[PDB]
Order: C-alpha cells, then structure tokens, then sequence
C-alpha cells in the first residue's frame, strides 16, 4: 500500500538521523572502550555481572537493520552501554571514567535528537 510505502520512507528517515547521532556519539569514546562487545574469551565471568550486554558495533547491526522504531529504543541501547560500565568497572578505572564521560558528552547530542525528532515528526 501507499500507507506501508510512507511509513518506511519515515523508518528511513529515522534510520539516517539515528546513523548521525551514533556517530557523533562514537566520537565522544575516542579511546575506543565501547566499540565493540565486552571479549567472553578475555571476560568469561562477564555474563554473570551483565545480564543484557551493549556495545557500539552491536547497536550498528540493529541501526542497519532499521531495527530501531523510535529514539527511545536507540537511547536505550546506549544508556546500557554507560550504565552496564559503570557496575561492572570500579569508580577508580578508567573504564568507568570513559563511560562518566560518554554520559555527561553524549547528554547534549540526545538533548537535540529529541527535538530534531518531535519536529520532523
């Protein structure tokens, strides 16, 4: 139909705005700590502290798949990034700063997608 036609024109529309955002996201970790999924050859205990695992590669399949609806599902997705960090790793690491920074840098970057996507509907 017309209708299913118009509505994946706005999943795309979404999906290219949500592709923006992780990459000015992404930029915020330059050292490269949540690229990719925490290694359970290197962490074998991992799964024990972290129940629902996140990372930026991870959240790139889903972008690409058109696997996120709206932006609350993609913040989601990164909240569980900083907040799964900041259990598993110490206050006193630099894994945990990272993530403090992610959250503080990322904050202003969210705080506009919210508007840019109530405008564009």
């Amino acid at each position: 139909s017309m209708e299913q036609v118009a509505m994946e024109l706005r999943l795309t529309e979404l999906t290219r705005l949500l592709r923006s955002v992780l990459d000015q996201l992404q930029d915020k970790d330059p050292a490269r700590i949540f690229a990719q999924p925490v290694s359970l050859k290197e962490v074998p205990d991992y799964l024990d502290h972290i129940k629902h695992p996140m990372d930026f590669a991870t959240m790139r399949k889903r972008l690409e798949a058109q696997g996120y609806k709206n932006l609350h599902e993609f913040e989601e997705d990164f909240d569980l990034i900083i907040d799964n960090c900041m259990k598993y790793n110490a206050r006193d690491t630099v894994f945990y700063r990272a993530a403090v920074r992610l959250r503080d840098q990322g904050g202003v970057v969210l705080r506009q997608a919210r508007r840019e996507v109530d405008s564009i509907g």
